[PDB]
């Protein structure tokens, strides 16, 4: 309890209200922990420069093959896009393309994370097996990411939080805003054409009168995620807007109560951090973002929430826990070998980097893990830990049960307005 | 007096231009006169309400007993009613007349008055209060209402003599900007909407000569923006077009091309031009980010951001448009609200605008006046074609048409040392609703 009060208590809750009447919500793409944070040699980061190295196989298949650690520096463009479906995510985690359910279920089966480097090359089976290991072990330094570092030094970080779906990016993004991926386990063609029929915080938001815009940084090349839904085609077009409205809203103090933002993604001049794009372009898309609600009249009513989707194959090495199914809905996939493999939802994903940017959030901070407030137990962070505390700052009813057991961060949020956060972040800069 | 020792064309300004400049970022805002921007700035060297005014000018002109309508502190942040800045509204502007005598214009007998610009709002919008159109085109804004505007005054240099290419809407002056000449386009019409304009603009020249440019779009796909006016580049240069986000992307991270050229969103809600119904703070935060942009990435050492109107939407201006050579040939011919017709031959300005050079070579808080004429050594005003004529001297650049040849340059503001006085950020602005 950083501040006095626990997690959900009134007074907690209470602050919360008070204190916070704007959110800015981000989910970035494809990276981990490790990956992104795993330089900060910083009391509370579990990561490869306080606790490494950590080394892997090559693969994992035979005893004697060389061994790959996580080293510092990574590439500024990763031009091989590590796998984050399902099945890559089992040779990653678990070592096998098709794991034991049963034993998983059990406990007897634990991710191991040993897989990393071995995935790479069977997606890319040319690739020289050191620039594989480069890419998924690498962690960026300080000299490369020093605009996360500002957002590191000034602001909260979890070291506990996981992605919703061990899968890609869509069942991700919409167990995040939904509560449950609803049987969705690749970027199947319902994400294309607002076909997505269950309830959203978007339609929520609108039935419970709270204000929402989703600023649009996709550049057409694919639906943002408020348009993943039936209800916003049909009813809500205009609450989607181009990214530069997101500027111009937070900079004049005209942004809604819920502020959605999505990058744009994946190849050329991209921001979303997705290889092929650059940690570089991804650093000022932050900058731009925290400067405009920094240096904007609703600083002091705002939190930024800053996530991944996913941790797109990049390596980290704590195993992802078992968690409540959001329902009962499952998935099925092909692996590269012919494997036939079932998700039915009962484990979370990676573990990825995740940002509290508030003039009430504590400097400098690491949360670890937080209480499930279903049970009153220690737990782990998710995805849909926002969708719990934003229950708790607008009265919502969770969605799933996923989102009942996943902790809050309403406990982050302090009783008094800093005066010491910077108004700008530092610059980037290209390193090829 | 030649700020820095050397005239404009000059040798050593010439030299020091092309070891300095390397690249050049190009914006028009949209549809908004000297007066009514920069009118509130009391300030040596500014001819403008502030120092000068009131100027006051009837409601209707064809009334001898209509009463007078002044200039005065503060206008909308949101001006609900769009003035005319058709041909033959600033004819009516300009010379109190939808179809002025051509021949008396030619000879120097007619000079504009500048007496017609609240007669015009009205003929626009007759329902439409005297008071809120006198308000709206007559006002300009207090430093208080543009502090990101008033921040570019205090550090860099602003032109007290710059005049739009065409006294007509904004697509004939993109094009004369570009290209030096209208061609015979005097409204907004179909050619700008399909890349039918099939004449030789600076994205051309730019791509025959090896200098690399980007057309970076914040229309939101609502027109074309500019660089896809031209068949050429619809052809050839479509990946040149990209979006507005790459602009800053690529300003904080040192990766823009020679020639950067910014198309803003235009006219209605959240749009960001200064085009009427867009606010003045819409318009104050994307110029923010653009300076914030380049002014902090590696490339600011050998920028310069020239920063302009395409015109002056039918705002009051006091300062009566020169006379100015005929880019070509080409006449356009336009039906006046009248019913009159009337024939523009592009001998003469539109209105005079706000400009500014932000560069770190640019002097600080500094009035440009007149310029030379480089094709006559006389005294003359500058206009959009100024900057062609700058980037002529850049690149070793052909001049496209005779008005491209006798606009003033500006290569003479570019000083021989770089300022590291210049700050790194703009006043926020705010909306004033
Ligand atoms: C003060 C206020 O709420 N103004 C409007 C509201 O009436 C409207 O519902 C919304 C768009 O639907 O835009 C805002
Ligand atoms: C945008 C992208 O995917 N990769 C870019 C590449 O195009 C560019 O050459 C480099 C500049 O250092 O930054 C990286
Ligand atoms: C450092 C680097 O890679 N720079 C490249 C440049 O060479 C190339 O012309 C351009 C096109 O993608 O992208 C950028
Ligand atoms: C055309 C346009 O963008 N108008 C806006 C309006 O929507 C908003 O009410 C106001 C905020 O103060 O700024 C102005
Ligand atoms: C006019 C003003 O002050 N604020 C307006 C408000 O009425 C509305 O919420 C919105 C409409 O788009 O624009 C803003």
């Amino acid at each position: 309890a950083p501040f006095g009060y626990k997690s959900g208590s009134p007074e907690s809750i209470k602050n919360l209200k008070d204190k916070i009447q704007n959110v800015v919500w981000i989910l970035l793409e494809n990276r981990s922990f490790d990956n992104i944070l795993g330089g900060f040699k910083r009391p509370g980061f579990d990561n490869p420069a306080n606790n490494g190295p950590f080394c892997i196989p090559q693969n994992v298949s035979n005893p004697n093959s060389p061994k790959w650690c996580t080293k510092a520096k990574d590439f500024d463009s990763v031009l091989n896009d590590p796998s984050h479906s399902v099945t890559g995510n089992n040779m990653e985690f678990y070592g096998t393309f098709s794991p034991d359910n049963a034993a998983i279920a059990s406990g007897k089966l634990q991710p191991s994370q040993q897989g990393f480097v071995d995935m790479q090359l069977v997606s890319y089976p040319k690739l020289d097996p050191q620039v594989a290991a480069e890419q998924v072990m690498g962690y960026y330094t300080e000299d490369e990411i020093p605009t996360i570092a500002n957002l590191v030094d000034e602001f909260t970080v979890f070291n506990r939080w996981f992605s919703c779906v061990p899968g890609p990016t869509n069942p991700n993004r919409l167990c995040a805003l939904a509560g449950t991926a609803a049987g969705h386990g690749t970027n199947d063609n319902s994400f294309d054409v607002s076909g997505i029929d269950i309830k959203g915080i978007f339609q929520v938001a609108d039935e419970k009168g709270v204000s929402w815009k989703n600023y649009d940084g996709t550049n057409g090349a694919f639906l943002p995620d408020a348009l993943f839904f039936n209800y916003t085609a049909k009813y809500k077009k205009q609450n989607v807007v181009p990214l530069e409205n997101f500027f111009q809203d937070a900079y004049l103090g005209l942004l809604p109560q819920l502020s959605y933002i999505n990058p744009s993604c994946c190849g050329l001049d991209t921001n979303s951090m997705h290889p092929t794009g650059n940690v570089s372009f991804g650093q000022v898309f932050v900058k731009q973002i925290y400067e405009a609600v920094r240096n904007g009249p609703q600083w002091d009513k705002t939190l930024i929430l800053l996530t991944y989707d996913e941790t797109g194959g990049f390596y980290d090495h704590v195993p992802p826990p078992l968690a409540v199914r959001p329902d009962n809905l499952t998935y099925t996939e092909k692996a590269p070998d012919g494997s036939t493999y079932t998700l039915t939802y009962n484990r979370l994903g990676g573990r990825m980097p995740t940002f509290l940017i508030s003039p009430y959030a504590p400097k400098g901070y690491v949360e670890q893990e937080g209480i499930d407030p279903a049970t009153g137990n220690s737990s782990v962070y998710s995805a849909t830990s926002v969708l719990k505390t934003l229950g708790y700052l607008w009265d919502l009813e969770d969605l799933t049960p996923r989102v009942s057991h996943s902790p809050a961060f309403d406990h982050l949020i302090g009783p008094q307005l800093r005066s010491d956060t910077p108004t700008t972040l530092t610059t980037p800069h290209t390193f090829p």
